[PDB]
């Protein structure tokens, strides 16, 4: 060990492990570092304009507001280094291979490191129009590290805008700045004015008598780096339940015993469903024996305000509903539709957009999963269900109602291999929540590390001079991150007699994107997760 | 035991075993078998028409004589049961898993049983117009069971002609009557007459002063069964090598290291290969380095008179040459190109047609199979290879020859799944065949079986009375037939980055085939069993 | 009908080398003429027939003369291929070709690794029990004469 | 084969090519040119006619009888060993490199320069990324033969 | 396509044997191979190899990287002057890929000659590592009426089914420093013998030899015996002779 001997080597590689029904993955990453000074040496706590888009007058009458991205936080002058991403940790081909083979998988635990440390210091030289830059390394500059095993700061590690170490193992990394929310109160009025169609901001503050300040240094004890030190976490162990890998296609209509049905003669007949039966319904029913009315034990999916938005403390935020997907009442083409909880995820050059300086999108519309599928304006109710049929009144078309309750089984997205968070804070609150909105893994104890590091600083001869100076010396490093996350799978094998239909790429997508171009730009291909058709129940 | 209890359950069903990289397939199958009073109850020894479609005249002068079925055989009043062919094992669910998850294949050894043997005589009632059949089961009947595990009876089992036990597991199956070819010369002369554009028999006849006839019963010793009997064959084990599941795209322009290129600048420029180089080369080559003209160790593939007919002792025959791939040179679709060794399946309604008295069709032309791709009038010869073009004479476009050789490297077509027959007997010769044109697996020592049964006859009062008279009672067997053969597989894992393309099935097709109908109809689907790229080297 | 392998091979039959070292002649396959031997007459050799002279010691009953034989192999059949007899098709579908597409007098080689093959066997009188292994990269893996 | 080569690699004048081109001189009886063969209908006592003889057939000869030589090692540029193809049916011998691989060939090594990035990452603009750099290190092995 | 390919049927199609049209991916690593004859020996020594040895195999290979040196190389001046000034990078990292599991495309042999230095005191520069990815070149030369006419059937990179294989997610890699060295371990070769000597027996020079009586004197010949008892191919009696 020392200045001329490197810390730790490059693997990055999954190897997949099957005994039994058991399979074990051991996804192996490393990344290249790119790590800048720090751009303030100090903590600052400011809050933000309203944002782009926000409505300045009423003429759309409140209905932009729904673009509102004021917000006061707390910027520290350090950097995050979160793994917490599916793709940082496998390529495409090696999530097909754990998508194919396994039913579900858990997180096992965790382990990461940083290592070959490289400090550089830049000197200009010349009169301004040769501008000669020189690059000379400091041998001993420090890199400090700060990991809270002990999750005393605010959590603020996930993949929402895309904060994450690169999905390609061979290109660098550079880090997004740590900073978190403090309490401020934006609570905009939608309702205000005569005839209620004027937007009004009630209160907008920060909220300085209440708010909490914690920063890194009292909170964690934090290593300092020369060139030939290293750093290792150690293990991390998490506790969650695992995630389904197969999509349920059954609805309630689908799931229970079948209508009895008379068979067809030939080929070109249809089944016949049989007049007189005795089974079970709801209402008074005799005479229009029907599965729609037929009693079932459980209902599946439910009906919600689709794209609420709660407006609460804080700002218009959403609340998200169930997934489905559009599929069954798609139609058209043409226009979109939104409302079966989808998402869309934006992303750059790093994270899988071939093309610099632009950004690709996806929108997962959840297209797989059916008989979840619950619109709620096409829902209705009746007074009584009756071998009569209701009047006018009495059936109510358009209500919108949040339909869940203690009968409902629904499921969550599942993971969304590019893009997609692994894991996720669970909020302490009397009744935690009871699944996740898109990370598919729920941490019962805390979350893993969120690990930060910050360059020291390198300050010039003399010290607090200001008078239109720079304080510090322009630094810079690059160091590798390595870790490794384990996983276990179990095996899936065939339940049906036809042909499964296998993970690949989505279905409008050609294979000429997804691999390297005349200059090395590709795009990752968008992986379900949850990937194959299973029997609900 | 006896009369009222049942012999063996029903097991049709494969599980799969992973440990390491092994994987271990165990895939049983049950079938119910109709069996009927033997024809004839004597050894026959007869030839054969010609043929349907052989010519009767010199019309098409000798080209129609392709088509001749003339043989002599004799027929044993005994009907084989065979287990040989993919399918029968499996279904197109468990063979997807197969060949998914597995690099490459053995056999391991097989075992099978013969259970609840149930033997009726059918008894007719009433004058003729009223026609009452009556079905009894004679409770002391036998059924008589053959099996040669020495292997000293004639093989002539394999899926040719497809006499095989179906391949869905809840039809019945019915056998076919064992036969074997005895010695005869069947040379036809298509030289012959002035101009050479006549075709003539030269000798046609069985030649019986060298024949051989081997009936069952001096052969193998007989199980005699009644009903509450059962038969085990006992174990058998393969020995023979593993089969890849995986097909090679590289021929020898792939295969080596690559011409010296600079990169292409931008997206739309070309790579540029370097104009003077330092490499091995043929002939004279100095200006023109080249990488058609580079040195390289091996050769893949191997040029053949493409449909070479043999006119052989007993008849016209086929000598396969090897198989490809015709894709890249397949331009427009209309024409069907042949010349890669491809193969076509007929298949009935227990084979997996969907359609009762009618044949649906595969042909497999082996479209993934590429870089083993010689079409012989393609190819050419030069006198010299020198930094000189040739001139229009010293080259030879159209030879056809045989260029086979001890450079070589070639593949074997793989399993094909439903109709493909799984093992085959290794002839005994000085020079035994290094690969097999169709059968993936080679027996080095003797094949498994040939499993023989034979309903025993049930005789009125009267013996060879003759006189327009039937000798013995009308009598029909079924019973169930069930066998497991245990496969070892190699687990395959990821060699690339990007997204593999997974088995599936054929391009073209839909998946309302393979699935049933509304009367039950389905086909099942080809799946190719050489199913993904490799690298050759 | 497809099968698995096939019995025989073409050659160009009575191939004369002219190596290094004079003319010599490369055998080709042993099989019998008689499928197509017709009229008795005529000899064909074709088959990698071969003959042997003998002498009084090596089983000949006349001193100072020198009996023959000519083993032309005739009981192995269905290994027998005469190349000119062969032909091959562009194309095999329910379609028969035309005259074009059809070619009858190649005679070229179709030994391959499909091929199964005999070697001639023992040859009482005067036939060699052994021989020797030339030591070269890839030894024969059959003899043409001795078993 | 020809060997085009290098200053490096043998020749003697920097940004010019020396060749050599073995004609394997030393290897005869091995030597069959094809155009130069024939073969007959019949070999008999007679000699046969003008019809029967084809002198220029070209076919390949290679056969269950035939035994060859590899090249053998080519000192100065000749690679010393290979990768066996993974097929049925192997190769039986190699065009040029003496030895086949049983199990996969050694090595491959592969080395490459890490980047060092400047004080600005992805900053494009007509501007360069990394700083530039060069290595130089010492490679030692040593294979072992057996004569 | 590559220099001296025809871009016009003058030729009708003869020079196609010129083509160096292939489809690569170019990784950015550079290849070290020891293969060839020359890298491990001198021509004093493959001499007494060639003299004292019948057959010879290989027994295993073993190899080691060391001494490594980084600099980075600074400009200084305007220009005109242009100081250039090598500065060694005592903390860079050099990275070591070797793959024992053969899992890479291996592209390594000596056709285009890339391999390490024969001589042992110049300087050895690597070429990058590149390797085929699969693309459809056909060529039809019997094309046209007369099938004169050469022409392009397919010629295309074959993108939906293509397989790339990157360094880092393949094989383990090193990252040394200057004072790092990196060995290989030992591979062991199984492979056959190879012959150091040649043949020059045809068949005519191999077995028995056809009976002569000997020549009398210095300018006499030998004398083939007419009348002899041997085997033969075909019907052969009079004309019995060493080439039947």
């Amino acid at each position: 060990s020392g200045v001329g001997h490197s810390t730790g080597n490059y693997n990055n590689r999954t190897e997949f492990y099957y005994h039994g029904d058991e399979v074990t993955i051991v996804c192996h990453s490393s990344r290249h570092i790119h790590l800048n000074m720090s751009e303030s040496e100090e903590y600052k706590i400011y809050d933000t304009d309203r944002g782009p888009r926000f409505p300045t007058d009423q003429t759309l009458q409140g209905r932009d507001t729904i673009n509102d991205s004021y917000h006061a936080q707390v910027e520290t002058p350090w950097f995050l280094i979160n793994p917490n991403s599916w793709g940082t940790w496998m390529n495409p081909a090696d999530f097909q291979q754990l998508t194919t083979t396994c039913r579900e998988v858990t997180l096992e635990h965790l382990d990461q490191t940083l290592d070959n440390i490289v400090i550089k210091t830049v000197s200009k030289q010349g009169s301004g129009a040769e501008e000669t830059t020189q690059y000379n390394n400091d041998l001993t500059a420090l890199l400090q590290v700060a990991l809270d095993k002990s999750n005393q700061l605010p959590w603020v590690a996930d993949n929402m805008y895309l904060d994450s170490l690169g999905y390609i193992p061979w290109r660098p990394c550079k880090l997004k700045q740590y900073s978190y929310h403090v309490n401020f109160w934006n609570t905009i009025d939608i309702i205000s004015g005569p005839q209620q169609n004027q937007w009004q901001q009630v209160k907008k503050e920060i909220r300085w008598d209440d708010l909490q300040f914690t920063p890194i240094e009292t909170t964690t004890e934090i290593d300092l780096l020369r060139t030939g030190d290293s750093w290792t976490s150690g293990p991390y162990k998490f506790n969650t339940k695992p995630t389904q890998l197969s999509y349920h296609w059954q609805s309630t209509r689908h799931t229970g015993s079948v209508h009895p049905t008379d068979p067809p003669n030939a080929i070109g007949q249809q089944g016949q469903n049989i007049r007189d039966i005795n089974g079970w319904q709801w209402g008074d029913r005799s005479d229009p024996m029907s599965a729609a009315t037929r009693v079932s034990n459980f209902h599946i999916g439910y009906s919600w305000p689709e794209w609420r938005i709660h407006y609460g403390s804080g700002g218009p935020a959403i609340n998200p509903g169930a997934p489905f997907s559009q599929a069954p009442w798609s139609t058209d083409p043409q226009v979109r539709l939104t409302q079966g909880a989808s998402e869309k995820a934006i992303f750059d050059y790093n994270h899988g957009d071939d093309d610099p300086a632009h950004r690709d999108q996806w929108w997962q519309n959840n297209l797989p999963i059916t008989g979840q599928t619950n619109w709620a304006p096409k829902n209705a109710h009746q007074a009584n269900l009756s071998s009569n049929v209701p009047s006018r009144q009495e059936f109510w078309t358009q209500d919108y109602h949040n339909t869940f309750g203690p009968f409902t089984a629904v499921d969550d997205v599942g993971i969304q291999y590019p893009w997609g968070a692994i894991w996720t804070k669970t909020p302490d609150t009397t009744h935690k929540p009871m699944m996740s909105a898109h990370a598919p893994f729920i941490c019962k104890d805390g979350p893993p590390g969120q690990l930060l590091v910050k360059l020291a600083p390198n300050y010039t001869e003399n010290l607090q001079t200001d008078g239109l100076g720079n304080n510090r010396i322009v630094t810079y490093a690059t160091f590798w991150w390595t870790g490794k996350l384990i996983l276990k799978g179990k095996l899936r094998l065939p339940r049906q007699f036809n042909l499964y239909n296998l993970p690949g790429r989505p279905r409008g997508t050609e294979a000429k994107k997804f691999l390297p171009n005349e200059i090395g730009h590709f795009e990752l291909p968008f992986m379900p997760g949850r990937c194959m058709p299973n029997y609900t129940m």
